[PDB]
């Protein structure tokens, strides 16, 4: 049967565009997006979106109330929908065995209860949640107890800030589902659901177990180019190479692809680090420690790439930073969006914080109260200001440290920013950004350090 | 570490991977960099030359007979020495990384095919170099990972040093348990009996041995006291005892002229090499002749498919990566 | 040509005031000028009542106090009027963020570097008497070279202080050499010239050693370095003293009597204290991380495990002697300054002595000489202290019924008590734990008497 209503427990970053996009495609189907954060339901009814997607607030609002809707009422979406999607999110665990390692999958397990709990008759529920593997063992087990449920896995491969072309032209959908008759109906409704906008030849079908494996070793290999290419540039600055001179080299190579091959600070964002760190918590059960050692380098790596540039810093302001402003310009954890999750200008202010140092920190997308709230747990009253626009940021600052490649931090005037600035002066580049305006910067005064270069 | 032991420098009084200011110092008292990446030199993705000025562009102007000027890459030397590791440092990563995937997958009931596949259809990740195997072979991959981590504890970057030193363990890795898998399911022990070696080049299509996953399968099961016989189409019958050896080859190991009798009263078949010859083997002629039960162990995903013929024929396969 | 007629000295503490007083006393016709921001302190230096304990300070002070010797809270007017600036402030450890517990903290004397260039003009000389890191200077030139005026031509100077606590006075009178480290330039060494002008009032001119600003520097550490290690080095001996019937007294006799050894700080004790000799070690431990030099940095990290291992030593055998049990124990803390002579406490083995026996629930009952009540109260806080801690106006009280009495400070009074009278009252068996061996040859007298006497490097 063709697949006419569809409900997406969670509205966040994944089950928010992910549906937005079904049914700006797909105009037969009816589709709901449900969530218990009340005030983030009303945001998604809003003219003031509750995330910053580039693209997304038109498909939202050309959709809205057609066949695209967003409400509390949990149950009801259930109840009268086709398909369930579970879009809801799992942390790491903070607490209990694994905590720091393994994955929280307490919100997975409770979309799983309320499903059966509410509903009749013949239904697909869709795995798009990053789980670990046999996770949709576990669903199939819950269901089969309470007893007609079917379980897929079609995880989601949109990065924030271009979830929106990369919804509507993925290089591939990836459904696994089981291998039995009634499996291989399942997975080809859902195929039809994405045959409206994506080729067919860009959908592949696989099993259960591995497509739940690939998400993870996708990002992995993704993640792991980063910090190969992160290692890269501290080689570069002890040998006086170019990480961008070497990253465009090595991305020549066909085989290897040009692509995440930009040196930073250090890789952000909700997801890298916990499906590392999932992996490889993975790996010890299963008894496979070579395997848990070898990504757990992709992490280590990170961690060195933030701490080594926050030393750059503390070490190149006379090695003291107590009571001395600083500009953070950038607090997201990449351009284009307004999540601060994982965002690498976390770790850098706090380790600046511990200093004692005086922050002043602007970005264009991230309100302020995510910042005081993301860099608390007061030390942020005494430490931490908010800067409306970035001149007020580096009015009498010590240093400029960049953390995120906002496009519009080369438009800066820094004439005027040298002019009011204690001195020595100093940039720290941590995107790269101000590549080929260094010349300009030091014939200003400006002191520039960037990742990668002596 | 480097053997760099100058000997072409020197005489002299253009590069090879290294580590060029020593020349400019020999010859204080024409260097640019030009590295490699077979018959690859006709359509190079990318020609690199590295220098401080006309010199870059003689090397241009020799190239540019059938390479164009948007294909040819000019930097700093430093930064041409070091393109060239860090390349072969990304190329097998790329090998390790899947390889460490396959493992997982023989745990979990994945296949590590469909799980390569829908990984390397992200543009960005790109679906090159992921097929995974027994272990990357080859002169130039491990001696480069060494290379550079050397370089790496003598520039007190050990947390570098050690990144990349996983692209090595890991590879040692997948080719010990391998082995390991070998002498298990042969119920904890090989001594004495007899295992074909399928298969001693690096890759397929060469003769060339240096670093051959196939030496250390080999060697581990020499270890434990197997009666190896090996065979390798191309592959000189001196050069498998010249890498067997440094006495316990002459106990031990047999090259054979042809698989069929390489595999006669054998154990166990494994297919180190992905030598197409190996998939159309006549298996169930292999099968009768060998002793009971037989086994396949394909470190080359070369059987791939044919398992159910192999599996009803009698025999009892394991490959990377599946359960 | 140059001469230097006005001193400021930013850093009114243990070096500045006792360095800049002795100026002022040997150089009538200069105008020295200590200021600070603590104003209880510059307060006490015009008072009659010190700040500091420093034998014959109270008389080189006064001597001079209202004619060329001057203490002030107007850090600014110094600076403005001075020919020579002192930078003279502390750097401790950093207690926080990168290197906690191992790098110095520098913002004190960042903090002198932009007062002076903005409170200044003409010509200056800028000196750096507190200890610092290697290149150090280095980042003052460069505060000075940025923030530059017309006119200003602010010159920058290393002068390590060498003073031993205790013997201030006494050292800065007659000291084994003056340092003075500048840029091998023509400006710097017209400036090196005249500050060995000032101290060629009073000391040999071959005494006064010239270097550049680094090894100036390093030099200040590595005495450090080299002081420490003796102490560390015999404190070691004397746990294998108690090991094998040696006596470390008589070892590090015949081990000074060598004279390319030589024969002082031989003396074993507790462990050293002071505010310089741990935070130096680790600074330069430090710095040699940064500077990739691993071996050198676990080298001399020794220095201070092996004192952190005098120390936790002896507090175990304290604790040991009384079967592991000291709850509700009375026990006397005889010194709580870090050496005699000194009302000073900063990182006084007494102190570490002390919490090791206030985890223990002990009552410590402490006395010393010099050193002020509501010091020992600040040092052992962080109530515990409420509970556990008595601070005794005499010995005696502080023995009166104590399991123990632990000798933590050489007070040349200790080994005068009336040892006798102590023992009736104590509880027995009646232990005393001497630290310091300022007792060594009474142990015939003190066993008669029925007291069990243990000391660091003799065997029990
Ligand atoms: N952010 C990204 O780029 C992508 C993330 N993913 C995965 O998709 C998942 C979704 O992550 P995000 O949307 O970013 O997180 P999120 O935190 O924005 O979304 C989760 C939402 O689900 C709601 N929720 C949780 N449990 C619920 C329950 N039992 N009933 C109803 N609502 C519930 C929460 O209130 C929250 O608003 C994660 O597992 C993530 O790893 C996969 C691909 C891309
Ligand atoms: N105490 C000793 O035996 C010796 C120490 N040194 C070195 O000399 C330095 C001075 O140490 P001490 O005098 O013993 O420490 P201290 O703590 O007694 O003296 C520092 C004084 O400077 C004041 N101060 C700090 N920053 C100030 C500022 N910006 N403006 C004005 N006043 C400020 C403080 O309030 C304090 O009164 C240390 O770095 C030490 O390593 C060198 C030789 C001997
Ligand atoms: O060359 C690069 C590329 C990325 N980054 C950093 O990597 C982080 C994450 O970037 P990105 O990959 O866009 O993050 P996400 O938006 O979370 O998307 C990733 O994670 C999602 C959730 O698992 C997957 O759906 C996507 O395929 C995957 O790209 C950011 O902080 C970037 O600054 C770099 O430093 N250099
Ligand atoms: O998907 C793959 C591809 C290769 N391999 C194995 O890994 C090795 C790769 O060898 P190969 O790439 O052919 O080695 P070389 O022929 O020495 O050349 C490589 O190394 C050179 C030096 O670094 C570079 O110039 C080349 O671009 C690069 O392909 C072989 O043993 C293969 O069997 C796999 O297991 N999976
Ligand atoms: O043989 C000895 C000598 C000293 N100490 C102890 O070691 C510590 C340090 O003693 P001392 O050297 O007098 O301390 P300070 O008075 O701080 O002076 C030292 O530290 C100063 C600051 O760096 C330097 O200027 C001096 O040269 C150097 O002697 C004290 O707690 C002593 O009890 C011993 O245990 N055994």
């Amino acid at each position: 049967f063709e697949i006419k209503k569809i409900c997406c427990i969670g509205a966040g970053y994944v089950g928010g565009p992910t549906c937005s996009v079904i049914a700006h495609m797909c105009p037969e189907i009816r589709v709901t997006v449900v969530d218990v954060n009340e005030s983030r339901i009303n945001a998604w009814n809003s003219p003031t979106l509750p995330i910053y997607e580039p693209g997304l607030k038109e498909v939202v609002e050309s959709c809205r109330g057609k066949n695209l809707f967003f409400s509390t009422n949990i149950d009801d979406a259930i109840k009268e929908a086709d398909l369930v999607f579970i879009s809801v999110n799992t942390p790491t665990k903070t607490y209990g065995m694994g905590k720091g390692r393994a994955a929280d999958l307490k919100y997975i397990e409770a979309c799983a209860r309320r499903i059966v709990q509410n509903s009749n008759g013949y239904k697909i529920v869709t795995e798009k949640s990053t789980v670990p593997v046999r996770a949709a063992e576990s669903i199939r087990r819950i269901f089969d107890a309470n007893t007609n449920l079917q379980v897929l896995s079609n995880p989601e491969f949109l990065a924030e800030g271009t979830a929106i072309k990369d919804l509507k032209n993925p290089d591939r959908v990836l459904i696994g589902g089981d291998e039995t008759p009634e499996g291989q109906r399942a997975v080809q409704a859902l195929c039809a659901v994405y045959e409206h906008w994506v080729p067919r030849e860009k959908i592949l079908t696989t099993n259960t177990w591995s497509s739940e494996l690939s998400k993870l070793a996708a990002n992995l290999f993704l993640a792991q180019r980063i910090s190969s290419i992160n290692s890269i540039s501290a080689l570069c600055e002890a040998t006086g190479a170019d990480v961008e001179e070497v990253a465009t080299a090595i991305g020549m190579d066909q085989r290897i692809g040009n692509k995440f091959l930009k040196a930073s600070v250090g890789f952000g964002g909700s997801c890298f680090q916990k499906d590392v760190l999932n992996l490889v918590y993975l790996c010890e059960a299963l008894n496979l420690p070579e395997v848990a050692r070898y990504w757990q380098q992709v992490i280590d790596m990170n961690d060195y790439q933030r701490r080594r540039f926050a030393s750059r810093i503390i070490d190149s302001l006379f090695n003291t930073v107590t009571d001395k402003k600083i500009a953070i310009l950038g607090f997201a954890f990449k351009k284009d969006t307004g999540d601060t999750r994982e965002s690498s200008s976390i770790y850098i202010s706090k380790y600046l914080m511990d200093e004692g140092a005086h922050l002043h920190i602007y970005d264009p997308k991230v309100p302020r109260e995510q910042i005081v709230v993301d860099l608390s747990h007061d030390q942020v009253s005494r430490l931490v200001t908010i800067s409306k626009d970035p001149y007020e940021a580096c009015d009498g600052a010590h240093a400029v440290v960049i953390c995120t490649e906002w496009d519009m931090f080369k438009e800066l005037d820094y004439e005027r920013i040298h002019k009011k600035m204690l001195k020595p002066a100093f940039i720290f580049d941590g995107r790269r950004v101000l590549d080929g305006l260094h010349n300009e910067l030091q014939t200003i005064g400006f002191q520039i350090e960037t990742i990668g270069k002596k």
